[PDB]
């Protein structure tokens, strides 16, 4: 590994306004040259004939459960499933056990994701110690060790001074607070309070307590100045408060789980447990209004929230616990909108790349000259299927299990490292 | 009194599109026509040329202390204030001691009121018992009493859910919230967060205290379809949050204190403790949004809040009661904006009559045939001075105590009873 060339594929980087069939040139672990038909002596050569090039997908939502539920997913598990969803970078959330509270449980995870080496894993701290949300956490000593965000995910912050104090700290020393919007006086149930709650009696959370506390950071990030990105929107009247305040210049960011985008309430009663997710899926008029928040530019990424939990943690609703694993199904699942001609290629990619980069503030999702060489290559068209076969997750939490997915990851490279192949 | 007349004024009735100078026929307490030069033989005249007739004004938001701190004011002296100021209608909050949390409390007001016989005096009831913030009030049994709306004034709700099932229980009811919003996690100092706090290092009320507060309200009022009355609105961001959802159709309305239409946060540096109030006094741009929400349509009325806390009360800044006195002064401070062409006559008398009847659904603010003859009549240019020669409060407490006013009630008329005259 000197030299690389990704050969006749078609290229695509929003971040440059730069499309069309070019080769990439890499060296030493960075882009050299994007050009017409690149030859060099003594290269090796991947061919992306009919496939699509881009930056590495980035998703800034992962549930790795590394340390302390390592039989969910762990390090290796998430960081190969990250890979083989396209993936390059990923965000892991802080309700590991021990909570990344600590720059001990930072550096954990950091050394170990380098022993693994597949994925760049970023950490993120907790806003609260413990995340019990009494007391905001050392920022000033994670952001030192590593962590790029703070959140205490996928608990709510109840209090609104320390959710005003963690804005402020956290915009003090140039990192967002990523909120887990909840209120937990609305929302203790299991799945949305809609037709289904209805009708079989289980309890419920309230699209209120997701809208309350979106509003409440929007008004947080105005005032304080800081940036606060919400975690897993879901409903109608939650993307409009997000572009109420976007309108206003406050930094509010915003991301959607793909699942979201493709499931209702209604999957409770065909998938049960699978489909018990916090925030829940919630009613078809949200489902669509997401989609369209995805067209008019509102959310600013995919993120999965890939959740992984096991069988027997999926069984009866009322029992289960929430999550749904995503970081493979992703691409597809994006897909299925350029395929319905809601977004184009290049907005589908803007979502996975340089959206998500310019949330976290690093610079990656790009391939600009010298920058890291991480370039996923995808066919638009591959069919295939999650199955036991084909799932790299030790979880298998999601609705789309067995079904037929279209769109799928060819070729992942990181720093110029082939880390997976189709 | 079979028969009333009230002659030669400029009448006013914005509820009917109706004005000019035209005379009152008053029958039986009752509005009876209105047209040019009406003469009945033996009939009570008074003279009002040269004078504005309108509906008599509502105050939905006013402190009488009565049970409990009569002291400060009590139901007696309150009503003569109210008559004084033009006020045939006030509302009383349920801050009393005891509070109005029970039916004893209201049928007593109701009966000292009657008693008392100056305006009609209205009571609202608790959110919560004792207004301690955690269980629902009986709404069922207060209203049946003859309360006209449920608040927890001057404290708010923490609890979303409280929140959301006195919406819920109210609007089945058919009455509203009047809802006090500051988080009391960001609103327990004593004056603004702004210049003067950080000045003399007082301890300060955070303006998002209140936004998120209406925020949270305008969500829960959507979704519950209940009517939610914000009270004594003072910023900026919070005109922007209320019209955001009137513009989606939610019920949700609110009202401004005329003090904070006249004052900003420097006057506690010029008036001390009599400026201390809850919301604070903010800043010039808060101040100037106001009357711009005022101009634009989104405050629906002016309510006094009229505090009366004694001068023992009101001496160091950090020891002192909230509260400011108002009903004197409502008129001329509001008249302050029609002389400046900010708002028309027609828009102030609006504010004061037909919009508050609005808000509380009574059928009052209106000169309608058949209607009950309540009627104010006032000098938009007679000066006067609030002093101990004028004041009819128990207590003291305004910046405006000693300065010079121009606007003043010559007559206030209560089902045809004149029961105040300059
Ligand atoms: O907020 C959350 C957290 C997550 C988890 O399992 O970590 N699963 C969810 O469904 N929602
Ligand atoms: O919320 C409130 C209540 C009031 C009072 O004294 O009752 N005075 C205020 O200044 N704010
Ligand atoms: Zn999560
Ligand atoms: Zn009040």
């Amino acid at each position: 590994m000197l030299k690389l060339i990704v050969k006749n594929g078609y290229v695509i980087d929003p971040s440059q306004n730069l499309e069309g069939e070019f080769d990439i040139l890499v060296e030493n672990g960075k882009i050299k040259k994007i050009d017409k038909n690149i030859l060099v002596p003594e290269a090796e050569i991947i061919d992306a004939k009919g496939l699509i090039v881009c930056p590495g997908f980035i998703d800034i939502h992962v549930h790795l459960r590394d340390p302390g539920q390592t039989y969910k997913e762990d390090i290796e598990s998430g960081s190969r499933c990250a890979v083989a969803g396209g993936f390059t970078t990923i965000v892991c959330m802080p309700n590991t056990n021990p909570p990344i509270d600590n720059t001990t449980v930072v550096n954990y995870i950091l050394q170990k994701s380098k022993s693994v080496g597949l994925c760049r894993v970023l950490p993120t701290g907790t806003i609260t110690k413990g995340r019990k949300g009494k007391e905001i956490a050392d920022f000033y000593s994670l952001k030192e060790a590593g962590c790029v965000a703070f959140t205490d995910d996928g608990s709510p912050v109840m209090d609104s001074s320390v959710m005003r104090k963690a804005l402020e700290l956290a915009s003090q020393l140039g990192v967002p607070i990523m909120d887990a919007c909840e209120d937990d006086k609305l929302a203790y149930g299991v799945i949305n309070e809609g037709e289904v709650s209805a009708l079989l009696g289980l309890s419920s959370r309230a699209p209120e307590a997701e809208e309350i506390q979106i509003a409440r950071d929007g008004i947080l990030a105005q005032r304080t100045g800081g940036h606060v990105h919400i975690q897993a929107v879901s409903t109608k009247l939650s993307l409009e408060i997000i572009e109420f305040f976007k309108e206003k210049g406050v930094k509010i960011t915003c991301e959607v789980n793909p699942n979201h985008l493709l499931f209702t309430e209604r999957e409770v009663l065909n998938s049960g447990a699978n489909a018990r997710v916090n925030p829940p899926l919630r009613k078809k008029e949200d489902r669509l209004a997401l989609i369209e928040g995805v067209k008019r530019g509102i959310i600013d990424c995919f993120a999965t929230d890939h959740a992984p939990h096991q069988t027997f943690e999926k069984e009866l609703v009322e029992f289960a616990m929430p999550g749904i694993i995503g970081l493979q199904t992703a691409l597809p699942s994006a897909l299925e909108l350029y395929r319905k001609g809601i977004i184009s290629l290049k907005k589908l990619i803007e979502m996975f790349t340089i959206n998500p980069a310019r949330i976290i503030g690093v610079d990656l999702g790009t391939l600009k000259l010298g920058s890291p060489a991480d370039i996923t290559i995808f066919d638009p068209n591959k069919e295939w299927i999650l199955n036991e076969e084909t799932n790299l997750s030790k979880s298998r939490n999601t609705p789309l299990w067995g079904k037929v997915l279209k769109g799928k990851v060819i070729y992942t490279i990181k720093d110029g490292k082939m880390v997976y192949k189709d």
